[PDB]
């Protein structure tokens, strides 16, 4: 079926939970043996969220190459994304090592450091120009260059230096700051505006490594971001945009990382975002 009318048909029939459970039943199951080794217990935020072995990002280190991060490679859309968990106190150095080694231009953050009165990820970037951060385990230095605070999101320019080679790079930090503590946003308008700002920066383009995107677990909000981007790109590329099937795209992405889209409310919100976004594109 088309999307917008499939949408009204699920709303009128109140079957979002049943649609979402079908997706969960059909989703791929692949091994995640490296993630479950005992030496990696403090590298995982949640015991039930792990990268598959076949698509995990490897650090270029011979001691321990493990990080909770996956490469999502979308062949028809010609887009790649790295989805990862919010960094932990003992993985902030690994996180920036990955950004460096994978040649990423942008980092997309979809959570606040504290939500619901608890810490959802480490404070992994510097907050003042004159107070830079040094990650001694991976030999990197990170400096805040500039910051632009808007009503729904903040963009920061960062300088990452490889202290071993003295090479430097500019990284863009796109921080969506207004996703609610409970539920999903009422309108997709600010989320779509944010996605277009990431796109306009070049961070999603083939002349760079894959964008790094995260929330707390790296599957819920993060899944919504890449599902909406990929669906809109396919609607631009194909002769028949109404052939784009959001459930099929989601199942394809779940071949590369488990659990993408965590609730039926996130699924409905993803439909809403693609539907509204397709009107603005033209
Ligand atoms: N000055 C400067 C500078 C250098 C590099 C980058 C990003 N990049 C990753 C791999 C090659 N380039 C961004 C700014």
């Amino acid at each position: 079926m088309e999307m917008e009318k499939e949408f009204e048909q699920i709303d009128k029939s109140g079957s979002w939970a049943a649609i979402y459970q079908d997706i969960r039943h059909e989703a791929s199951d692949f091994p995640s043996r490296v993630a479950k080794l005992p030496k990696n217990k403090n590298r995982n935020r949640y015991r039930d969220v792990s990268p598959f072995d076949h698509s995990r990002i490897k650090l270029h280190q011979e001691d321990n190459d493990y990080i909770n991060a996956s490469l999502i490679k979308m062949e028809e859309a010609q887009r790649s994304y790295i989805l990862t968990q919010g960094p932990l106190p003992n993985t902030v150095g690994h996180f920036w090592e990955m950004v460096w080694e994978q040649k990423s231009r942008g980092v997309v953050m979809l959570n606040r450091v504290m939500e619901k009165g608890s810490l959802k990820c480490a404070q992994y970037w510097p907050q003042k120009e004159e107070k830079e951060m040094i990650f001694e385990d991976t030999n990197l230095k990170l400096t805040l260059i500039s910051e632009d605070i808007k009503s729904y999101y903040t963009v920061r320019q960062l300088e990452l230096e490889n202290l071993t080679t003295q090479e430097t790079r500019e990284i863009l930090h796109f921080h969506y700051t207004t996703w609610p503590d409970f539920g999903v946003p009422e309108s997709p308008a600010s989320f779509l505006n944010f996605l277009f700002k990431v796109r306009e920066s070049g961070s999603l383009s083939p002349e760079h490594g894959p964008v790094v995107v995260h929330c707390s677990a790296g599957i819920g909000r993060s899944g919504t971001f890449c599902l909406a981007d990929t669906c809109l790109l396919l609607m631009d590329k194909r002769k028949d945009p109404s052939s784009v099937d959001i459930k099929k795209v989601l199942l394809e992405m779940r071949k590369f990382r488990m659990g993408l889209i965590q609730t039926a409310d996130q699924l409905r919100f993803s439909y809403l975002a693609v539907i509204e976004g397709a009107k603005f594109i033209m």
